[PDB]
Formats: C-alpha cells, structure tokens, sequence
C-alpha cells in the first residue's frame, strides 16, 4: 500500500481525475496571463516581469495545445443559448465529432459560472455505452470546448416525429434509458432533467444519454437539491417542482417519474400532462392522481400501462425506489428478442440510413449566429474573470 | 501532427513550463489571493474554495522546510541565513541557504537568484558547489546545495599563517574555478575568501554566485551599480556606480589578485577603518599599494599580485587564462594545471562526524519576530517573480 511523498505527487500530475494533473496546471498559467495582461495592470512590475518572462512560452503552449482552429465546422446541429452544439472534423486525424461550445462572457454575465463540471465529470469518465464520451475538453478566453463522439441516429424527439411507435419500439428505447440512467446512479448522479432531447442514436440505432448540464451528486441518502431553472416541467416530477419552492430534497426515483413519462409519450403519442401552457402543465403534475388518464386512442398493453402508472404514482410508492432490478422484472420487459444483459447486442428498431460520416439528416438545420461576439471591460485590477474555467482542460489517452 | 513535445517542455529540467513551474504557479496564485479583501470578489473566493483541498495537500507532498532538521546557522547574509540541515528520512546532510521573500522586495533585487539557481544546478563542476533541490514557502527561498564541512578560506586563513607553497595551491584552485565559470558564460564579480569553500578532501569551491551576471558576445556586461566586498571590489566595478561603463571578466583576476596578498600579507592591500576609506585607496591603488618593509616575499608572489591589481586593460588575464597559468609563481614540481585537484590538499580537514561544525564561526539563531507582509486590499502578485524556482534533482 505504501507510497512515498514524491510518488503520491507523480501520480496527482498524471492522474485524468485529479485537478492538480499537468494539463489543469497549464490552464491556471494560462488564465493568469489572460487575466494580468493589460497595460493597467503591467503598470505593477511583479506583474509586468512575470508576464515578460512567460509570455514568449504562453505563445508556444498556445499555438501547441488543442485549439478551436485543430478543428473545422462542418455544420450547427443544436442551440443552448449558452453556446451551440456543431460537427465538427479534426483537421490533421481527419475525424469527426460533435462539438459544444460555452460561452465564458455569457457566464460571468449570467452566473451559472459553476454548472458544467458535472457534464465534464461524467462524458469522460463513465465509459459506459449508454453514455456519450468527451474526448477532449479545452479552451480559450472567449469559450469552452467539449469535444463528443457524435451520435448521427439522432434524438428521440425526431424518432416519435417520423414513426408511429410500437410497443416492441417503445420496450426497447425504454429498457435501454433504464440501463443508462442507472449507469448514470451507480456514478452517484442524479441526472434530473430526463427527456427525449437527452436520448440519442450511434450509427447502430442504440441509445446514449447525452446533455448532463442537470446532473447533481447524490450524497448519503441520495438525495439533493439544486436552485435550477427548468425548461418545461413536462418530465419534471411533482416532488422536484414542490422542491424548488423550498420546500426540502429528494432522490433518484424523481428519474424514474421521467421515464414513466417517456414510455407515455412513446404509446400514446402525448405527454400526459400536455396543456397550452406552463402553468397548465404544472397544475396537472401536480394533480397527477386525478389527471392522467389513459388515452382514447386504444385499448394499449395492460403491462405497458402498469408500468407507466407505477412509475407516475407519488415518490414513496414509486417503482424503483427498491432498486433498479424491481424494475428489470417488470413483466412489461418479457420477451423473445433481447435480454437485459444482452440488449445492446440486438439490432435496433430504427438503424440509420446515413450517406456520409457528414450526415445530417436526422438533426433539423441550424441557420447562423453571425452575431458579434461580446468582450468584457477592461480589468483596472485583477478581476479573475478567467478562474472559474481553471481544470476544465481535459484530454483522453 | 504528433505534436505533442509538451511531453519535453514539462520534463525539461531548463524549461519554465516544467511540472514544478506549474505547480509554482498555483501555489503562487492562491497565497496572492487569500485575503479577506480579495475574497469579496466571487470569482476569487470561489476559486479558492475550490482549490483549497488540493492545495494543502500539495503543499505537504512537494519538498518543504519541515523536511529539514536545522543543525547549526552557519552564516548570515541579511537576505537571509545559511544552516546545517539533515534531512530527517534519509539522514543526508546539507547545506541550505535561505533567501527571504520580504527584504528581496523591499530591497527589490527581486531577479539575482536565477543565475545562481542556474549556475549550481547545471554547472557538472568539480569547481562548483552543487545544488540538490530548491525549494520555497510564503516566506522564503531554500537552496539545498551539497556541504562543504572543510570550511571558508577565511577560517583557514585565522588559523594558520599560509605559505607561499599553500598560496600557490588555493590561486589556482580559484583561478581553474573562476575560468569554469567565465566559460559558462558569466562573471562572477564576488571573488573573497568567504565564497571559497573546501571539500572533505581539502579541494576548493566556489559558493554564493547570487552575485553573478552573463556576458553578451564581447563577453562583456553593462551594469551602472557596484558589486559586493569593499575590501575585494575592482576599479572599474567601483567606477561604474554612477552610470560609467561596462567591463569584461577581469575583475574577478583582480580579486585573486587581493586575495594573494590577503593570503601572503595577512591584511588586505586597501584595508581602511572606513569603507570610504578603501573605495578611495582602491581608486587610488597605483599610488596606495604598498608591501611590508620587512617583507620576506619572493619576488614572483609580489609581481602576480602586482599583475592582478593593476587597471583593466593591461591587468593579467586579459589575454586569456593561459598569461595566468604560465606565471613564474605557479613553477613547482609538486602538481600540473590539469591534475591539480587529483593532488593532496595543503589542509584535509580532520572530522568527528559528517555533521562537524568545527570550521564554521558560532551563529544561533534570529530571535526576532518574522517581519511579514501588509495583508493586500487588491492583487499585488507578490510571489509571481518566484515563480518557476522550484527545482529537484534526479
Ligand atoms: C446550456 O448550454 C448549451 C449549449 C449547447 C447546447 C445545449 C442544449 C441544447 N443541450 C445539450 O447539451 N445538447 C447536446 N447535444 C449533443 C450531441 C448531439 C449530436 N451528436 C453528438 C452530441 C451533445 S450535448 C446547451
Ligand atoms: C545573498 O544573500 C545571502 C543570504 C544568506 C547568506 C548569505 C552569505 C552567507 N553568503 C552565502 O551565500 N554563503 C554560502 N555558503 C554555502 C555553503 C556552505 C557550506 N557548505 C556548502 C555550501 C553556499 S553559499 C548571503
């Protein structure tokens, strides 16, 4: 078990995990020069020495590492109005990935400054096939970088636009958002945000989650509380909107409530809770037990609408709050095809079509920013606009 | 492209990317900004916060001064002391020199370090004392360098009264040194006997090269300010205090010169009761120079001395090395330019233990409180001209 000092420290450089790890030290040299250089603040000879010394060397380390020209933009798949997700091709290897830019200066402006850390922990280290990898994370003044396998099968949102879902589809995409949210738990996230918008497809048709920008770490019981905004509260689950008035915590199964209404959608062509607006949608969610209504559409699966309805009950008699393995039994899963474990084996129900490794055609086309890109005021003294993106380089080996 | 040779940027040992640079770097970064006026910025409490863990960790794994067991103060240079240590896990003794963060600002003369670091790391010198680590906290500097029990010429020259066969040994001791050194590139200015140490086996090395600076192509330097040692100092370094001039190597052969007749005569050449005094002998040295009336000298040791102290441009060594080495006084039979330090020292020191002190003056200890740093209300960055000093050797 023993290690010396000396040998402790090599591993902390070396380590991808760690934060004091060679290419986190860089970022912290780098931002310091972002952040100092000014005539105002050269006007402090410590600072104006230090940058003299090491500038020459910050331009080498710039032009060497990864940089946002090591790659091209093929095309604008996605915007987040913190930056646009876009594939991308690396010049030298000639490869293709998916692209996410975050804007710094729309940061600072708006907080949220802290929220990414979680997507970076999770895409690069989870190395599960139900999870999108980050293979490289870097950045510059202006943005942040995080360099992603590209999933050209896209979202199920596009899937339930182009096919009428059957119960053998819909089995399928559920059992795999089953396993990669579990995935997801077994790293001690919860990821809070579950949508269709967060389910993507590989050339083979199976499923990723990708966008973890949501996701928060569980602690003892498992449980937590974030402060954040959500767009639509048609997934949401009612202890979580009951959450963000104060009101107190709550665990993983808030998860499952999603994928119950996953599997709604998928059958019966609507969210359940479906309303005109907002505040209609919320009022149902919270009437939930007096609200959700199976369709007029059918008579669908007596099996399927079990499920549904165990996982759209209230937390504490929630399905899954035993675990996932309640879950794997549930006799809405029986069947001939695959079996749990060998699910991502099986061919998928939908395998993209695709005429190039460029193929956009399961994602919706994004038109142009072409807007000016915003700077901030010149610092009179050190105001560190560049500290909060200190570690978040990262490179996969 | 296959790239990357940032691999060699942070293993390079020369390069100011290296991982313990970087690593300076953060732990600079924090003790800037830990401050209560600073932390009202959110960007920066944040950080910290963030970091903090980490950092503290850090700081235990990487060398640091609780390492070290201080034996005896050796020497004060009043930018700091010089201790015996002994390492407390592998038992190894050392000497360390600590320089103080606080006076090298309120003194500025923030930069004379680097060449010292340089010179003793890098040197692979017989001639030059070698440094093993360097290190630093909040307050100081800490160079590691290997010790020398055999003491200072300035002992050796208390305790015994040096023959001329002696003399002629430690001249070319320093002149082989002073020479490594000019081929490095730099003039030491500097040269007394308390930067001249003994080894184990009585052999000579040159120690404290704060004091050093490098030549350009002419192999000269332009400095507008006087460099250290009254007593020791060349004309034209004395000369150059008020914007004069620029000047080669030779002024350290002026100072071999001084310390001969040190050596030889028992007293300096320019010795007054006031340094005002001796700036002004030394101005004057063709007229003030003078040997004992009784003196018994030979002829030779007076001539070299007289070729050392005289002005610049017609001083010996001005050609080269070689006018030095082929002076009459050097003539012996006992040992040869090239395997003198093979030969038998003159003194090899008779030693209790690797941790004797014997050769070394009494010094104890500060007493005094530290004398820190005004807490900042905005960035100062006052640990950034330390940046990259740390080094370790392997
Ligand atoms: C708040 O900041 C944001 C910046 C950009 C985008 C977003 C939104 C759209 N969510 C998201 O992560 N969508 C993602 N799609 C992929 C993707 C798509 C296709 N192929 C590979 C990856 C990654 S993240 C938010
Ligand atoms: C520049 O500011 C100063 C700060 C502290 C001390 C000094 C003096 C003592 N000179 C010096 O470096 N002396 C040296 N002694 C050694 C040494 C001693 C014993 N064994 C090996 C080396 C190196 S430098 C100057």
């Amino acid at each position: 078990s023993f290690e010396t000092r000396f040998e402790k420290m090599d591993n902390l450089l070396r380590d991808p995990k760690s934060e004091v790890n060679s290419d986190c030290l860089l970022d912290g040299l780098d931002a310091l020069v972002y952040d100092l250089d000014f005539p105002a603040l050269r006007k402090n000879k410590n600072i104006d020495n230090f940058l003299s010394r090491y500038k020459d060397t910050i331009n080498k380390i710039r032009d060497l590492r990864m940089k946002a020209e090591d790659y091209e933009v093929v095309k604008v798949i996605g915007r987040g109005a913190f930056g646009e997700v876009q594939l991308v091709r690396h010049k030298s290897t000639r490869k293709v990935y998916a692209m996410k830019l975050l804007s710094k200066f729309e940061m600072i402006k708006r907080s949220d400054s802290a929220f990414f850390w979680e997507e970076r922990d999770i895409m690069a280290f989870a190395n599960s096939p139900w999870v999108v990898q980050l293979f490289y994370a870097f950045q510059d003044d202006r943005y942040l970088y995080m360099v992603m396998e590209y999933m050209p099968g896209g979202d199920l949102v596009n899937l339930m636009s182009n096919y009428d879902v059957p119960e053998k589809w819909a089995r399928f995409y559920t059992a795999e958002v089953v396993l990669a949210l579990d995935a997801i738990h077994s790293m001690g996230f919860i990821h809070r945000d579950v949508k269709p918008d967060n389910m993507l497809l590989d050339k083979s048709g199976h499923l990723k989650l990708a966008d973890f920008g949501t996701c928060m770490k569980m602690n003892k019981e498992g449980m937590v509380r974030c402060d954040t905004a959500v767009g639509t509260p048609d997934y949401i689950s009612p202890e979580v909107l009951k959450s963000q008035g104060g009101d107190g915590y709550y665990g993983r199964e808030c998860d499952w409530w999603s994928v119950g209404v996953f599997l709604y959608e998928m059958l019966v062509g609507d969210t359940p809770f479906y309303a005109d607006s907002l505040v209609g949608t919320y009022s149902k969610i919270m009437n939930h037990k007096n609200s959700l209504t199976f369709p007029d559409d059918n008579d669908i699966s007596k099996e399927a609408k079990n499920l549904i309805c165990a996982f759209l009950t209230d937390r504490e008699v929630r399905l899954g709050r035993n675990g996932v393995e309640e879950i794997k039994r549930h006799l809405f899963f029986k069947n001939d095809q695959w079996a749990w474990e060998t699910l991502r084996d099986t061919v998928a129900p939908v395998v993209p079509d695709l005429s190039s490794d460029i193929d956009t055609s399961n994602f919706d086309d994004l038109e142009e920013d072409k807007g000016e890109e915003e700077t901030f005021p010149i610092p009179k003294a050190f105001v560190g606009n560049q500290l909060p993106f200190v570690g978040f380089t990262y490179y996969s080996n």
